[PDB]
């Protein structure tokens, strides 16, 4: 696809620095790519495997699906066996990781498991943990970095943590976030990028060479969001662009490495109250092709894929590492 609306570095979007508002922002629409279902389902968790095959599911139900981006054919290969997921980060090693909610209090965690649904393992358990995890990236060495996504907008019991390649010990990274959602590494692995929901904040964590230690005021808030509900689940570019659903607000914004606002991708019908629920933004291995997955839940609509070219090809995250 090659006649997809398209952002191109064009005007404020190439400066390093722009001071820019978000309506002036170089802005596309975005077009419909697959429907998932006529149903209402609240899809999140986008991720590709190895092989390009994409791999989504529902929080509500629970559903993991798994995509041909070429045939459109959709599968349904596994129910998680746990309340509310809501993410799936893909390892190197081909396992599929699904961070959930549980109860939205404490019963959170994360569990393993082949493509399949076999070999269910509980990489962070989830009665023995205050954990209630939205996200997670993994680092080249194995570790990964993850949501805690509790708490409100002034009761922030959230925050980001990182886990030992060996799955063996947890650390606080950064704490005292209202409901920490989405999360990112630059390229470089130097910079974490963060999304606070409640808040309507944007986290820029500059880090030590240990990955945990954050540089001297190396946590910084280089934006602020706006409008209901909130900054959701995010991904970056080759160019270390960083891509952000907007959770109910049928969008998607775009900012550079720097932190600035450069792009904004529009939900086809937002203006009506149409699928507004845009949850989560990911790319077609090896292309700049963009994948956003919505739904029309509040409409009594259904599930939705939607697509666009983004400023540079996706980043080769730690499922494609040789
Ligand atoms: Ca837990
Ligand atoms: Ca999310």
């Amino acid at each position: 696809q090659q006649d997809l609306p398209t952002l191109f570095y064009s005007g404020k979007s190439n400066s390093a620095v722009p001071i820019i508002s978000e309506s002036e922002l170089q802005t596309i629409t975005a077009e419909p790519w697959l429907e998932i279902s006529k149903k209402g389902l609240q899809l999140e968790g986008l991720n590709f495997d190895r092989q390009g095959q994409l791999f989504l599911l529902d929080v509500f139900e629970g559903n993991i699906f798994k995509i041909n981006p070429e045939t459109k054919e959709i599968k349904r290969p596994f129910v998680s066996h746990k309340a509310n997921p809501a993410a799936i980060k893909i390892h190197k090693d081909g396992r599929l990781f699904v961070c959930y909610l549980g109860d939205f209090k404490s019963t959170g965690g994360i569990f393993a498991a082949t493509e399949n649904g076999d070999n269910l393992q509980d990489i962070i358990e989830d009665l023995s943990t205050a954990y209630c995890i939205n996200d997670m990236v993994f680092d080249s060495k194995g570790g990964f970095y993850f949501t805690d996504f509790r708490g409100y907008s002034t009761n922030p019991l959230g925050g980001v943590y990182y886990v030992s390649p060996d799955f063996r010990t947890v650390t606080p990274i950064i704490q005292n976030i209202s409901v920490a959602n989405g999360i990112a590494l630059s390229t470089d692995e130097k910079v974490l990028w963060v999304t606070e929901t409640t808040a309507n904040r944007l986290h820029r964590i500059a880090l030590e060479d240990d990955g945990v230690t954050i540089q001297p005021f190396g946590a910084t808030i280089p934006y602020y969001f706006t409008g209901h509900e909130g900054p959701d689940s995010c991904c970056i570019d080759s160019d270390d662009n960083l891509y952000v659903a907007m959770y109910g607000q049928g969008r998607v914004l775009v900012f550079n490495k720097r932190g600035y606002p450069i792009g904004q991708i529009l939900i086809p019908g937002r203006d009506e109250g149409h699928m507004l629920r845009s949850t989560h933004p990911q790319f077609i291995p090896g292309t700049n092709q963009l994948i956003i997955c919505s739904n029309d839940i509040e409409m009594g609509g259904g599930s939705m894929l939607y697509t666009v070219n983004g400023f540079a090809k996706g980043h080769q995250s730690f499922q494609f590492q040789l």
